[PDB]
């Protein structure tokens, strides 16, 4: 869907920005600093679910640029595993949110976070 | 969810970027220049549905900035109508995509487009 590689860069960075907001906005809830409303969280995690599937199609062949490390493309199987682990952890978060269980939510949230960070540590350029 | 107004600006502009991609990528299909795969379009419009609901919560009080015209806030009822008309047109697009009817899809797509443009013409600063 991208006319130039710059377009794929812009897309994935915007998807990431939205992921970051929908993930990170739950921090006060999982820490107990904001109230836990199960329905609010269930709806927000549904949004995060959708967003979570979006970036990966914008690292298509030839879309090198931004803060994407070239190893995304030369180590494609390894990058796919990081992405799939992340998306699997999103499924678990969806289950925790759907169950309405704050304990489970905080543990699932921590697993998602660690998956975001694992990928960045390997495949995102230092800033 | 935004620590500073700049954060809401960044969020809404990223949501818009994603909307633009998920909307605009269907142009070749509605024009007949790319093949129409009903399932592909149904799935893409589902993504657009989700995205389409996101920007409006990031024009909260005090989030003036970016290319948002101040009239968004001083004419709140009028801006809400533009947004609701847009979202209603997204519903119609969802129905057309769900029905698998290219005729209906192209007419619904044109209505959504016109709603995007109507809002921009009133509430987005010239660039
Ligand atoms: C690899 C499988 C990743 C996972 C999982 C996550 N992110 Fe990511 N992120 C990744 C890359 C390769 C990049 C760089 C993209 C580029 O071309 O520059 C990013 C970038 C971000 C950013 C910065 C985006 C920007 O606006 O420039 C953010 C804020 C970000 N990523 C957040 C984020 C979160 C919250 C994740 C888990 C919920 C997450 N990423 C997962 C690679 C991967
Ligand atoms: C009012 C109800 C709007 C509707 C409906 C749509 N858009 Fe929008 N858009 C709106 C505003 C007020 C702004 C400016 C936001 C800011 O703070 O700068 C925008 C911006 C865009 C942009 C540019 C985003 C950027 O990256 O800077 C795009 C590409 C855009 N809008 C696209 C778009 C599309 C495709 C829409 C219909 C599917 C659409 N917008 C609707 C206000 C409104
Ligand atoms: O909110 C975020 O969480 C991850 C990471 O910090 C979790 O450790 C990330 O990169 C964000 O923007
Ligand atoms: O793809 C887009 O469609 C609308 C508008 O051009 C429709 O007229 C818009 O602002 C986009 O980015």
């Amino acid at each position: 869907q991208f006319a130039k590689p710059e377009d794929a860069v812009k897309y994935r960075q915007s998807a990431a920005t939205l992921m970051a907001s929908h993930f990170g906005r739950m921090t006060p809830v999982v820490k107990g600093q904001a109230p836990y409303d199960a329905a609010q969280i269930k709806a927000n995690v549904e949004v995060l679910k959708t967003l979570s599937a979006l970036p990966w199609a914008a690292f298509g062949p030839g879309t090198e640029g931004g803060d994407a490390r070239p190893e995304i493309w030369s180590d494609a199987a390894s990058f796919k595993q990081k992405q799939q682990a992340f998306q699997d952890n999103i499924v678990k978060l969806s289950a925790a949110a759907d169950a309405g269980d704050l304990d489970k939510l905080r543990a699932a949230f921590g697993d998602v976070g660690a998956s975001c960070k694992a990928c960045h540590d390997a495949y995102r350029k230092k800033k």
